[PDB]
């Protein structure tokens, strides 16, 4: 029927179907288009109370509870998805990852390295995709494929 992962739903507050994919928390209107070794992502996380490791280089001790991180994550999607901010900007300024600095590239990777809900979302994705709110035991991420 459709690619990896995806059903069809209905909108509540307008009643016209959408696509929603339950390994990528991706969702939208459009009827979904049409694996590799490797995979290129840069990401953005956002990190809370319960993470494995409670800091980062914004914040020596990090005191948000998890429900204020998907908040903050629902936020950044909102103004990517509307174009007033860039997805790139937004990582720089705001990811608690190291690879902040470089606009949250991590490079290309392989099956067997990453965290598993990371790994199984970013190869899910088509090549410029994005994901939704995808959770780990660093945090809340969001995910963008560049190759
Ligand atoms: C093991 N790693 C490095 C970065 N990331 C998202 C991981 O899961
Ligand atoms: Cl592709």
């Amino acid at each position: 029927k459709l690619p990896p992962g995806w059903e069809k739903a209905m909108s509540r507050s307008s009643g016209r179907v959408y696509y929603f994919n339950h390994i990528t928390n991706a969702s939208q209107w459009e009827r979904p288009s049409g694996e590799p070794a490797r995979v290129r992502c840069s990401h953005l996380l956002v990190k809370h109370s319960q993470s494995r490791r409670p800091s980062s280089w914004r914040q020596e001790k990090i005191t948000r509870t998890k429900e204020e991180a998907l908040e903050l994550i629902n936020g950044y999607i909102q103004k990517i998805k509307s174009g007033e901010e860039d997805f790139e900007s937004l990582a720089s300024q705001f990811s608690d990852c190291s690879s902040a600095k470089a606009r949250g590239d991590l490079g290309a990777f392989s099956r067997g390295q990453m965290q598993k809900p990371f790994e199984d979302a970013s190869f899910a994705l088509r090549t410029g995709e994005m994901s939704g709110p995808v959770f780990t035991d660093s945090g809340i991420h969001i995910i963008l494929r560049t190759e």
